[PDB]
């Protein structure tokens, strides 16, 4: 079995095991700050630095993999609490879109809302460009902003939220389990065939964004994740 | 919503919050052991006291649930390392089966196999009776120990596992990610459909057992639980 | 060349192997609880029964030695978790200090903290009494409590931690790797002369205790040993 | 703290985790063949892909680390058993020396045996020009083949081998324990200060090489790291 597996529970700045795209900042308590509140149409991008190889071309395998993380989302005075966070997998070359005007695109498509990407958005601002739900919301996005499909939920300024994800290879079904302030758990699932949707080798990682008045924090704390493939 | 979560992180004797059947015992160490090593056909099996809805006959929704475990099977001299363990859901009137054989019945089923029930097993041996795969598996079990589909996997005496389930509503898939001591994770996923399978009211717990050559160490080290019930 | 080595990953009560001093237990999983939860200052260690010949008179040859165990500490209810677990080597006729008072002493020095052996202490207490540092901490003790050298570390209840020790006689160098459940690794390393500070024949072992108002769980798990002493 | 860890129970060719340099073939059993039997003075090292952060500039701490690994070494008919196996860390950009004569540089070192690496041979032959003992042995190579320190060995052909390191940045001391077929442990140590020797990222791996007369079978069967660095 070919196995990749790592975990952070603080980040650091200087770190090889992590790239840093775009408006990203390592803040002293560890914690990792995505977007810039002084900077318009702000996007930030973390990625984890080695590319994971989720199938074979050879065998014709796929990987299963294992990961949660948590993050924490707060308002900032006169800004409307905005756009959100996403949680990506996207081909090794992946870089910002060029010219991203940031906002409802999360720092992952362009202004039509595509891209070449698989995610989970945890979306706080309804763009209905994108035919976005009235109200926050969790889903699943296939090489687009516009959600395959989404669940309704609330983001808690200020609070810690924490996530589980799990793909199993076989079904090929990606479930999501968040654990919101209260207690309370969301989940939502849905199959998605990485091997058809992705090459072989690929990263993973977390995006942010803002607009011209739409800014708040976007805070990732700490990651783990574990992916085995295989090979035989 | 209608939430209940409990966390174990250590179990007791006297603990109202929890059920013992058959030849559970609860070490110094805070584990509990499953079965007893001396007798033939042991059978022991801990379940949460407080029967948890799961659905409701009046909205027609059914519950989501995250839960977590960790577990550790060894071996003892002389005797086969069997039979295994086994997470089960089942209704509230839950106990024992009359007569249990223990051995590949995991302490649910009848001699055929057959009972009411849902459950994800660590099988570590080859019943052809139940069509048991020639190797160590993880198995989502209907009603059955004739697992509805299987996923080869390795049990590691003195190994401390842990497994990670979510259940999505929606969707009504179970997915389970089993984290080997090794750091290699094993993954399997299925649709059951709960609300026409149990009843409104069930009971969540372990169950283990042996025979009279084949018996081991089955432990329980922890237990954390989270459903959540959309009553609207 | 002279070498003793063993392995055991389960322990059993009546193996002529291993010698019992004090409130030792032997669990039915094969674990060994080293202190009596119900008893005031409670003592207990293990000792490998035969006695290894660490140095030659004939020669002036001292033995290199390479071994790695694993523990486990969980907090009980209404008592402090103290005092912790001390892997030690001692003279062949080594007991439990008379009158111990269990606490700080870890069960092998007196009320000063003297006492005649060489240990890697896993002190889970801050006894100002013997200069104990403000943290949980792992440190290098030769003939006292009173280490000659500490590291900063942090017990986690419930935890299974892993440690390699290694001695190499030419330099007299003593350097310990502890792998925290989290992954993380802790390491310290010394200069201590075994054939300066004890005699011969030696015994290897470990030891816990507790007092009044402090008690926990201390658990070993597993412990294989390999010294080689060149007999020319 | 800032953590790197990985384990290779058998590898694979494809996986973007290693870098392949040189005569490195990796056979179907999983195992990594790092010369090649048909070419004259051949030269294979294999490298961990992701480069570790040994040390800061900010900070000024250096990391430590716990690293075991097993390999293996058979004769081939007619050429002698040469020239062996080296564990070396050296800077990110590290590439087999321009115009390698193999042999006695073991695929690290130009023609006088200097370099820019640390690492731990396993040397199968005696290159007087490199001041080598006349007996096959471990050595501590600090910037060249010509041993820091050296201990007797003895390499039996065919016989799996197992090593365990430990490097305390405190100290500054890297510790070997090297365990041969038939139980005796073999051990060596010394004071090597990364920080002054090696630049903040390195890259860890194995090298191993031929001559035209010299040449075996180097293998590389299993490896896990672990690295932690204090970043505070
Ligand atoms: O208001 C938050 C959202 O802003 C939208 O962009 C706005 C911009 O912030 C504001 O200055 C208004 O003038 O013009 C734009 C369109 O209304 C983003 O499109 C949306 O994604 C949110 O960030
Ligand atoms: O509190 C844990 C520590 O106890 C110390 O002994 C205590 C005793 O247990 C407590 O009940 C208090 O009454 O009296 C003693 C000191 O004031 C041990 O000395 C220390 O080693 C821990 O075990
Ligand atoms: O005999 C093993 C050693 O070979 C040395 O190279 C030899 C070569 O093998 C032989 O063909 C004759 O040509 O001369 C060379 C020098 O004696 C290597 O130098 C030595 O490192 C071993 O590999
Ligand atoms: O061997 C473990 C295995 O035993 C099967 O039952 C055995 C029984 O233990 C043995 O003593 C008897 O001689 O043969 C039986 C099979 O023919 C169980 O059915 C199986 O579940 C395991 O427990
Ligand atoms: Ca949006
Ligand atoms: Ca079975
Ligand atoms: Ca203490
Ligand atoms: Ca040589
Ligand atoms: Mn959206
Ligand atoms: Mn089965
Ligand atoms: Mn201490
Ligand atoms: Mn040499």
């Amino acid at each position: 079995a070919e196995t990749v597996s790592f975990n952070f529970n603080s980040f650091s700045e200087g770190n090889p095991a992590i790239n840093f795209q775009g408006d990203v900042t390592v803040l002293s308590n560890g914690n990792i700050q995505l977007t810039n509140l002084n900077k318009v149409n702000s996007v930030g991008r973390v990625l984890y630095a080695m590319p994971v190889r989720i199938w074979s071309s050879a065998t014709g395998n796929v990987a299963s993999f294992l990961t949660s993380f948590s993050f924490e989302m707060k308002d900032i005075k006169d800004y409307d609490p905005a756009d959100g966070i996403i949680f990506f997998i996207a081909p090794e070359d992946t870089q910002i879109p060029a010219g991203s005007i940031g906002g409802g695109t999360l720092g992952v498509s362009d202004t039509k809302g595509a891209g070449h990407f698989v995610g989970v958005e945890f979306d706080t601002y309804s763009n209905s460009e994108y035919n976005d739900p009235p109200t926050d919301h969790v889903g699943i996005d296939v090489n687009s902003v516009d959600s395959v499909k989404t669940v309704p939920w609330n983001s808690v300024s200020g609070a810690v939220v924490k996530v589980t994800v799990i793909y199993d290879s076989s079904t090929k079904t990606l479930s999501v389990a968040v654990t919101n302030d209260n207690g309370d758990i969301t989940t939502i699932a849905q199959v998605v065939d990485l091997k058809a949707k992705l090459p072989e080798r690929v990263k993973f990682g977390f995006s942010a964004s803002g607009s011209l008045g739409g800014r708040q924090i976007h805070l990732i704390r700490s990651w783990s994740f574990t992916s085995t493939l295989i090979t035989t």
